């Protein structure tokens, strides 16, 4: 499972941590190993939602697996509440697609995950 | 609805008011309003096209429906033509990858659509 | 077909000619003319892969079809193997998603490739 960020928020407010604590986060809610989790977070955005530049955030979830209807509602009141908590950004200024890859069209290590 | 730029021409050659273009050139297009739509740009970019650093953009515009054949070649038109006016990029030099994303896909305010 | 590489990989890291090299070998890889080709680079990235931050990339391939899983086992061997050459990134911190897109579903000069 990867979990990309794209917001204006500036760097600095990036809290130290929050990599970790995204990965720990998600390692508990997808139920795999950190060591399989990958995090990105890209500030300094030149975005807007709804019109307007007040902080805001454009994600996307990939995982192999555990994507869902009710999973997807879970995650987002995770990665929605982190986001708040850690970026002071709205829950209703995020967007985060989920996408549910096939192992074969995950390539790692050389070769894919089928 | 959700458009995204990826682009090597400079910052200071995006000019004022170039999202909210986007966003209100994006609202009619889609049949949702400016509220929803969120847009993103980013300059500066290292890429190339063709194996050229000539100007260009790759870009993703996802929906929940909204995304069809038809519907693509209107968008296409539409955003090669903001980029063209706005960014200087030849519209031969630009990428759209669309996605109609299934709406218990799309997570916002602590839940999805 | 289009190559996005995102990495913690400094700048100053990437070699000259970089993106020259990845449409090349996607020209031959994928077997279409490198004037179809897209790459695009994106160094200095805040990421972690397994709770790491030693270089790590977050990669896509679009391609409107040349996407299965033997060519994506290829193409992973091939682009794994210039990451680590040229990046200096162990290929099993490297994470590959491959997208098959509809033809109807890329814009490209005014209008789609349907």
């Amino acid at each position: 499972p990867m979990f990309i960020v794209n917001t204006n928020v500036p760097r600095a407010s990036v809290p130290d941590g929050f990599l970790s604590e995204l990965t720990q986060q998600l390692a508990q809610a997808t139920g795999k190993p950190p060591q399989y989790i990958a995090v990105h977070v890209v500030p300094d955005q030149l975005m807007a939602f709804g019109g307007s530049s007040e902080p805001c955030a454009l994600c996307s979830l990939h995982s192999i697996g555990k994507i869902g209807g009710a999973q997807n509602r879970s995650y987002s009141k995770l990665l929605c509440g982190l986001l708040a908590e850690r970026l002071r950004i709205s829950p209703d200024r995020v967007y985060i697609n989920y996408y549910d890859m096939n192992a074969a069209n995950v390539g790692w290590n050389n070769s894919t995950f089928a």
